[PDB]
Parts: structure tokens; sequence; C-alpha cells
């Protein structure tokens, strides 16, 4: 099939109640970075290095 | 095969009853903005930093 | 299609409903926020938002 | 082309369906609202929306 | 030209057919409602509405 | 210029086809309904609408 | 050639420092009128059964 | 053939240097009026009432 | 026909090698305005108590 | 029916064997701009501040 | 959804026309330019542009 | 439609032209100006305007 | 040279005040007439059967 | 001048033409149809419209 | 050498009496006879001799 | 002025020219045809049209 | 001085109740020819061969 | 009165020219040409139109 | 979920085409290309495509 | 069946905290492979070779 990559990050932290999955990009991807999963399933990007994406990792890992 | 963006924003809020689904704007353009999509597949752009168009973001997921 | 259309002008009475077949809104960036409806031989019109005749035909055609 | 177009005077008599073409309206910055018919040699003649032929033939035309 | 052309005179005898080449009406704001041909060489005569050949010629030149 | 040219008498002889520059009808206003024609030197002459030779100059100068 | 007739009067009294000639309608016309020929060489049409007409054909004549 | 007349007058006074000859329209229309015809051959409509249209018509007769 | 007017005036003059001929806007017109015609028939508004307008007619019309 | 205007202009300049046409936006417009119509009615707006588009201007006419 | 599919792996043996649906081409701002192939019940398969057997399928989509 | 679509990223290789219908630009306010192809059935597709791939098709389209 | 002839004749009087000359139409003339002339050289056509023609002609051509 | 001449009397030898000036014809309403010639000293002679220098002389002054 | 006035066109209705002041004949090497009258302010009027209406006139005028 | 002066007596000695201010032609209706000429104190005489000289003194008389 | 003469005889002839005298011309005249005077003398000529010259030459002188 | 005077007799001594009031010619059909003069007092003189003093007086007379 | 799923064996004797309801390709990136089948079960089985038994199962399925 | 392998390796170490167990690829597939599984069952890849993957490897089973 197709392996998704994404070249452009949001700017404004997303709203967390609103957040349905979390996974990384594929490593064969060449920037790597977080998708997240609405509840109504729409996907964005955001940069792993920053300090409010691991918030939101480690939030929605710890359920 | 195109990537749809909005530098320009409306005015007064969009009724709540016509908007069918939402996604965001790209992150390469130069102004991040909201996109709503209506019951007859119009789509009008808007910003997400003013309160009414957070509340409708809100509001569908619920 | 470099240009952005937009109205500066406004209708004075409602239009027949029979004939509204879509509408859409005029880009923020204009000088006179509006509302473009179009009949269904593909004439357009220009509207005020604020009016109430606008806001029943915006309701009513929506509801499919 | 950055002109106006408007109308100030009113056909009296009913134009015959034969003839017409197409129809559309004046703008909303026009001093008097109207309706223009056009031929199918391309002469425009105008109209008083308020009067029932008017809205007969408008409702007549925009239908197939 | 700020001029507003009308018709104050008809002819008697039909016209011949193979001389007209356009045909409009008169302004609203005429005195008296009439039709207007135009021939091949540029002279304006001036038509009853009323009549049965005023009104066989504009059909037969705007269908054909 | 407000006054309005008639004519009321008939030539006899057939003017010759090559020195007709142009034509026109009378006015309706008029007593008897006429045809006008004019010279390379801008003379006119009447002629009676009702014979044959009449309608035959005003067919053959509409054809060029 | 052309013998001129009148069917229309004028409506406002015309001036009398722009007339400059003066002659009448022929009678075979529709309707009998006065015509009058200003600076310009135009000619107007009036009523010879008003007032002012009739003193302005005296006074062209003295 | 065709009568013209004036149904619209001009609100502000044209040029002079422009207008090159005038004449009258007919008494059968509706609103009597004053044609000025400029030296391209464009006509536009006077109100003979008025008090420069008077003063064009006596500079140019004179 | 229709009775032509013109709501909108123009801002930047427009060349004058390229006017073909000007008119005046009909009396029953809410604003009057001047218009002029190019060599290839594109019709342009203008505002008559400018003095560009003015002198064009004037160059125009007196050659 | 709609009246156009233009918010963006062009960087580049456009190639002169696809112009067809050209005029200019309405009085009432936000933006005064050239407007260019290509061979096959593809429009595209213009900067009027620039010497180019008044080459293209006077080219078109003559 | 801010998400730009690409293709970082290649099918080997020409798939069959009489399934393909729909074709595109991945995004340029990734590593590799590819081509997207659909199928009649939406499953994506990808393939080689610089290939000969592309090319055909590549002309013969589009093309009556 | 307020939407104002945009192209970020440009195709490497050379695209057919049998298969080119229409061509257009981006709009002035997008970040990165670009040309925009559409193929035989709808396939959209971006280019960089300053190579000569670009002119070359451009000028060769807009022959007709 | 040219003989002049009427054949229109004018249906109300003419004053007296204007009138300076008077002659008649030649005998081969189709209709006989009246040809009034006045102080500034307007020709006028005339009724000879009607009172006021005769009347205006007596009392010139006894002044 | 409500004054309609004619010309009852035809001239018998040939009028020379390095005098004639002008031209034209007698009324409808005249008793003899004739023509009328006026030199540069403005003196009109009459001619016999049947004969064949005189139809010569009409052609040889009204082109050029 | 000088010029011979003479009448070819006879008028219909007889001139009043009132009005004439002398009569004279045409000459013989006219084409056709007649009488010609004089009024009062000098019009010429041609007459017919051998009708009833002149012999009248030129016999009351001479006594 | 109901007389038609004519003419049956020409000059035998030719006439001094400078003395002549206007010239025209007898009547048709006359016996002779015959050229009147009229001196600065208004005196009428009488001349033969088939002489060379009198042609001489029309043409002189008339180009100046 | 100047002598008289004649060169066209009446053809009708004149009558008698006004002729009230006659003369002859002037032997060195062209054609010899009788003259009579009116009451209001003025002068017509006469053709001396003819039968009612005579006649009235005679009758006036017996 | 039609009486024809003429001219058998030429004076002998020049005509004194202060007392010539008019001019004029004897007829054609007379038998002797000669040149009438009338004085002041409305006496006519005959004399020779071939002597030089004759010609003189008659320009001299015709043009002062 | 970033995981490549694979299959180094398949299977011998063919399947009931009755139970499949989808089918996918292995990705371009693994060892041994073969065909993926999808039960109603959600059981994942793999087959070699260069057997005639899975092309026909392929065809089959993606149109009716 | 199938049997899943890895042909992509990630790029930054996986944050441990997250990472509840762990396995191997299979010996069959192309790439041999280390596969983490997070609190809730998400996997990501890793490559085996690394010090970071042994870190976690020798960290979690002790």
């Amino acid at each position: 099939d197709t392996t998704p990559c994404c070249f452009a990050y949001i700017a404004r932290p997303l709203p967390r109640a609103h957040i349905k999955e979390y996974f990384y990009t594929s490593g064969k991807c060449s920037n790597p970075a977080v998708v997240f999963v609405t509840r109504k399933n729409r996907q964005v990007c955001a940069n792993p290095e920053k300090k409010w994406v691991r918030e939101y990792i480690n939030s929605l890992e710890m359920s």
C-alpha cells in the first residue's frame, strides 16, 4: 500500500479532549514526527523534540 | 495533489446547524487556520484563536 | 483565476426560492461581507447576511 | 469594463416568449430594481419585477 | 450621447422585409410605445406594435 | 431644426439609378406617404411608393 | 425639391435677439404654422393663434 | 423617421470650448429641452429654464 | 435597451495614448461621471471634478 | 451580477504570446490592479506600480 | 488530515488493467517520486514511474 | 468555496504532453508561486515556472 | 427664365401692415392665384375667390 | 417663400456647358416636367427632358 | 434692338376697373394679339381682344 | 408683372462689352431666340447668338 | 430730330369710336403706313392697303 | 403707344455732353443703325455711331 | 503501528472463494512477493501470485 | 498465516517509561529487528545493533 508521511507541523498545541490515538511515523520517513488522531479520525502531525508533544504522549499512554 | 490553505478569515461566526465537519490547514502555509465544511459541501475558513471557533471544534467530538 | 470575486451591492426584494440551487460566502478579505446565491440557471445574486430572509434561505437550503 | 448598467425606464407591453433567450437582474447599487431580458439576437429590454407577468416569465424561463 | 430617441409617426403601408437588418423597442420614458426597425443602410423607421405585420416581422426575424 | 419635411408631389419620369445616392420615407404624420431619393449632388426628388419602379429603385439601392 | 412642413409647435417663447428671419408654411401642409430662423439658420416652429407669435411677426417686418 | 427628445438633464455645466452647434427638441415629446453638440459630435441634454444654458445659447448665437 | 450608469471611480490616471473617445453619464444617473473608451473599446469611469479628467476632455475634443 | 476584485498580485511577468485581453478592476475595489486574460481565458492579476504592466497595456492596444 | 502519503516500496509484477480504477502521483516533497494505482475495491499499489509498462498504463487510463 | 489552494512541492520528472488539458497559476497570496497542470481525467500536478520545461509546455499548449 | 406659380393657398388672412406689394399669377398657370409680398420680401400665395384678398387688393391699389 | 415656380417654355439651342454651375428639376405639381440649369451668374435656363443633350448634361455634371 | 414686350398667357377673371389706369395693344409682330392693362400701381395684365369683357373696358376707359 | 418681354430685332454693329453688367436669354415661347445684354444704366440690347462675338461676351462676362 | 416709322401692322380692325386723328409715316420710311391716334392720345399703326384703313380715313375726313 | 422711331439724318456739329442725360440705341429693324442721345429737357437728337465723338460720349456717359 | 508484515510461506491447496472478503499485496520491501487474502473471520493467509487460482480469485473479487 | 517483520528503524530512542514488553523479528525475514510494545500496545521498531535498544532489553528483563 502507501507509507504515509508528513512534512508540515502544526504550530499551536491541539486540544487534548479530542485526541483519540497516538503513533509514530515510519522509520523510512524523512523527518520523524508524531501523529495525533481526533475523536472523529482527523490526523495532525507534530514535532517529537518539542516539550508539549512528549507530555501529550505520556498522558495518552498512561491510561 | 494540492495543499489548500487560507490567508483571509471570515468575520461573523458561522451558524452551527450547518457545520458538518472540520479540519486544519497545512503547516507549510503562511497562516494556520481552521476549515469547516457544511452539509452542502461548501468550505469556509476561520481563525482558530477566537472563541467561537474553538467552541465549534470542541462541540463536534462530544 | 488570480481574481477574488466580491460584492458591494445588496438586492432589495427577496429572490424567489423555487430557483435557488446553491449558496456560498464572500471571502473574508472582502470589503463588505455578503452571501452569494446561485439559481438553477447559474444566475448570481448578492444578499445581506444580517437580513431575515437570507437566514431563512440559508437554513432551508442546507436541510436536504 | 467597469460600467454598471441600470434601468430607469420600463417596457409597457409584455414581450413574446418565443423571443426571450435569457434574463437577469439589475445590480443592487441601482436606483430602481428591475429585470433585464435578452432576446435570441441579443437585444435587451427592461421590465418591472413587481408585476405578475415578469415573475411568471422568470419562473417559466428558469425551469427547463 | 445622452439623447433619448422616440417615435411619434407610424408608417401606413407594410414595409418590405428584405431590408430589415435589426429591430428594437422604444424606451420606457417615451411618450408612445413603438417598435423601431433599421435597414441595412442605417435608415430608422417607426412601426405600430398593435398591427399584425409588425408582430409577424418581429417573430420571423428573431426565430430564423 | 424643428421642422418635419414632407412631400406632396410625385415625379413622372423615372430617375436614372447611377445618380441615386440615398433614399428614405416621408414621416407618418404626412398627408401623403412618399419616398425621397437623393442624388450625388444632394438634390432631392420625390416618388410614389405604390408604383413598381419606385420599389425597383428601393430594392436596387439597398443591395450593395 | 422637397416641400417642408411642420407638425409640432415649440412650447417656450424664443428669444428675440436670436431671430434673424421668418417665413410661412405651405398651404398644402397639414397644420398651418409660422417658421422662425435664428442667426445660425435653424428653423423653429410656432403657433399663429398665440399673441406672442403675431407680435414677433410684426416686430420682424418693422 | 425618429424624433429625438431628452428626458434627463445634466447637472454640471459643460465647458464652452467644446460646443460647436445647438438645436431644440421636438414639441410633441414630454419635456422640452436644449441639445448641444460638441466638436466630436457628442449630444448632451440641458434645461431651457436654467441661466447658464441661455447664456451659452446667447454666446453661440451672437 | 439598457441605460448604463457608473457608481465607482478609478484611482490612477489612465494613459492618454489609448483613449479613443469620451462621454458623460446620463442625467438620470445617481452620480455624474465621465466615461472613456479606448482603442480596443474598453470603457473606464472617472470623476469629473478632478483636473486630469477635464483636461483629457479638452485634449481629445479640441483636436 | 458579481463584481470581481484582486487582493494578490503576481510576481513574475506573464508571457505575451498568451495574452488575449486586459482590463481594470472596478473603482470601488479594495486594491486597484490590472487584470490580464490569456488565450484560453485564464485570469491573472498584476501590479500597476511596476513598468512591465504598463508595457503590456501599451502593447495590447497598439 | 495533515498527512502527506508517499511510497518507499515498489511492486514487481505489472498489475492487470481491468482492475485499475484511478491513478495519480505521490507528492513532490517526499524523497522518491512514484506512481499510485487504485483498484476497483480501493486497494492501492505502488509502481515505478521510469518503467516501461507504467508508461503504457499512464497513457491508456485517461485517454478514451 | 472560501478555500485558497496552494502548492509547496514541485514534481521532478517531466510529464507527458499528450495528457495535459489545462493550466493555470497559483494565487499571488501563495507562499511559493507555481504552475498547475490538469490531466485528461482531472489529475492535478505542480511545476516550477523558472525552469525551461514549464515554459515549453505552457507555450506549446497555448499555441492551440 | 422661370415662371412662378401658386398651387397652395393660405388659410388665415395676413395682416396688412406687412403687405407692401401684390401681383397676379400668369394665365398659363394651373391655378389662378394672388401673390402678396411683405415689406421684408416674403412671398405668400392667396385665394382670389375670397373676400379678404380682393379687399386687400383694392385697398392697396387705391392707396 | 410659399411660391412654387414652374417653366412652360423650352429653350431651342443647346446651352454651353462651361457656364452651368448647378441643376435641378421642376416640382411634381408642375404642368410640364422640365430641367432647370443655373449658371455661374445665377441665371436659370429651361430645357426639355425628352431630348438627349439634356439627359447627358445631368450625368456629366453630377459625377466628379 | 430694344425689348419688345408681348403676351402669351391670358388672365381668367376680369380685372376691376377702379384699378386700371391705362391700356394699350401688343405689337403687330407679336405671336398672339392681346391687350395690356396697367393698374394704379403699374401692374401689367394680359387680355384677349376677341372676348366680350375686354371691349366694354376698352370703350369705357377712353370716355 | 404679367408681361413677357421678347425680341424681334438684332443689332448690326458689334456692341462694346465694357458697359454690359448682366445677361440672360429670351423666353422659349418667343419666335426668335436672342441674347439680351444690360448696360450700367440698365438699357437692354439684343444680339444674335450664332455669331462668335456673342459667345465670347457671354463666356468672358460669366467666368469673372 | 427723330423720324418715327412702323415695322409692324395690327391684325384686328380697331374700334371706330376711339379714333380721333390720323397721319402718315414719312416717305423715307421702309414701309409707308398709317398711324391712328386714340381718344387718349396713344398711337397705333395700321396697313394702308387694307379696306378698313381707307374707310376710317374717309369717314374721319367727311 | 406702339410707335417705332427711327433715324434717317445725322447731325453735323458734335453735340455738347453737358446737356446729355440719357442714351440708348435705335431698333434693329431700322433701315440705318444710329445712336440716340437724350437731353436734360427730354429732347432726342440723332448722331452717327461710326464717328469717334459718339463712342467717346458713350463710354464717358455709361460709367460716370 | 509502523510494522510491515510479510509472509514467507504459501498455501498448497486452493482456498475456498466464498470466505474471502478482501485482498492486498505484500510490500515491495518484502523478501518474497506474495498475495494476502483476508477472510470473514479476520484471518490473513498468503498465496503465490504465480499460480492461476490466485489470479482467478483476484479477478473475480475485484469485479463482482 | 502472516509473519510480520521490520524494514524501517526509528532514529530517536523511544522513552522507556511506556514500553511494557518486547520481542524479536523472525529469522526468515530480510532484516532482523526488535519490536517494543507500549502500555496501550502500540508497536514501534528499532535497531537491535544499537546501544539504546539493548539497554532497554536488558533493563526490562531484570
